[PDB]
């Protein structure tokens, strides 16, 4: 189950910075291969620059250019255990969505610092903060928490009480409640839809890297 929300929710975040480079991506598992938009999206979400792509087809080409992308990741203080070149250009899809975890961890996550805490329980607390007045809302992970759609209500509320009615909005609709919040983010904060409300409901437990990757943008498009 958490493939296919990782697939969806990734694939949308990096193209969410992709679009500044002026492409897209489609299909995750194929097209990050040769490395070219793996660079791309570094260079977008760093503002640093990477050394010059090599465009020739052969594998020892995308080796290359993953290479690149991977020095630089493990030059942010990324410790690499687990991921190589190989598995990246071999489309190895559990390693790839790994690998666009680590980035979204370090470029999307790591920095937030809220009290004295960073990172995942930074996120967490901010979150905490933002939906405490509304006491059908308990955020006490990135997962379960999330399912109802409420949270993600509150959170636009709380900063924007003008573009939802949220005394309207209870429980007994979450497909709706997140599909709500989705439609919003994306029409008036330029926040892309990244969840499939379906998959997130039906599932005992939601994805938390898939969760905390869209609950991120909400944090920088409110920063």
């Amino acid at each position: 189950a958490w493939e296919k929300q990782q697939r969806k929710t990734f694939t949308a975040w990096c193209n969410s910075h992709l679009r500044k480079a002026g492409t897209q991506i489609e299909n995750i598992e194929e097209d990050f291969r040769n490395g070219l938009k793996l660079m791309l999206l570094l260079e977008v979400i760093s503002g640093e620059r990477l050394p010059k792509p090599d465009r020739g087809k052969m594998r020892f080409h995308k080796i290359a250019n993953v290479n690149k992308a991977l020095d630089y990741i493990a030059s942010k203080g990324v410790k690499l255990v687990s991921i190589g070149a190989e598995e990246i250009v071999d489309g190895n899809v559990k390693m790839t969505l790994g690998m666009i975890w680590t980035i979204i961890l370090r470029f999307a996550i790591q920095d937030i610092s809220v009290e004295e805490t960073s990172a995942k329980e930074g996120l967490l607390l901010w979150c905490q903060r933002k939906t405490a007045p509304y006491r059908n809302v308990n955020i006490q992970n990135f997962h379960t928490s999330w399912k109802d759609g409420l949270g993600l209500c509150a959170l636009i509320h709380r900063h924007r009480p003008d573009l939802i009615d949220y005394s309207k909005l209870n429980k007994d609709d979450p497909i709706g409640n997140i599909n709500l919040a989705m439609e919003i983010a994306e029409k008036h904060l330029d926040i892309p839809k990244m969840l499939d409300a379906e998959d997130i409901v039906n599932t005992p437990k939601p994805d938390e890297r898939a969760i905390m990757t869209y609950v991120s943008c909400f944090y920088h498009a409110f920063a």
